[PDB]
């Protein structure tokens, strides 16, 4: 397989969400990825009944890397989605691609530190692969 979808029909509502509540977990499992596949790319639908605006945000994974508490963050993301839907997406490092844990609970979590249109839907999440 090159790529897996889940289709989470997700509602959000940035300005409900806490403090501690601004990363939205997907668990591995529910895709149903091999530990053999390497993930090169994440990318996240989203809808809005409304033209969306800028998304700023980060993804984090699961990682099997002890040292680093078993926790890995990508660089920080601006989108502008000029309609009622579009797409975010990050380009995977080589080296935290290497250690993400895809098994026993490990996560993709999608970080929202601000969206222009305060509600949407996670309509589907998209995992590429290398092999
Ligand atoms: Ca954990
Ligand atoms: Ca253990
Ligand atoms: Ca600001």
């Amino acid at each position: 397989s090159d790529g897996y979808t889940i289709k989470p029909n997700k509602k959000v509502t940035y300005s409900a969400l806490g403090e501690d509540e601004r990363m939205i977990g997907f668990s591995y499992k529910d895709f149903g990825i091999s530990s053999s596949e390497k993930i090169t790319e994440v990318q996240v639908n989203i809808s809005a009944n409304k033209n969306i605006g800028k998304y700023v945000g980060q993804f984090g994974t699961s990682t099997t890397d002890s040292a680093n508490g078993y926790w890995a963050m990508g660089d920080e993301i601006t989108q502008s989605i000029s309609g009622n839907s579009g797409t975010i997406t990050w380009k995977v490092p080589s080296d935290i691609s290497s250690i993400i844990q895809t098994q026993y609970g490990g996560e993709i979590k999608f970080g929202v530190w601000w969206i222009d249109c305060d509600e949407f839907t996670i309509d589907s999440v998209v995992l590429k692969l290398e092999h």
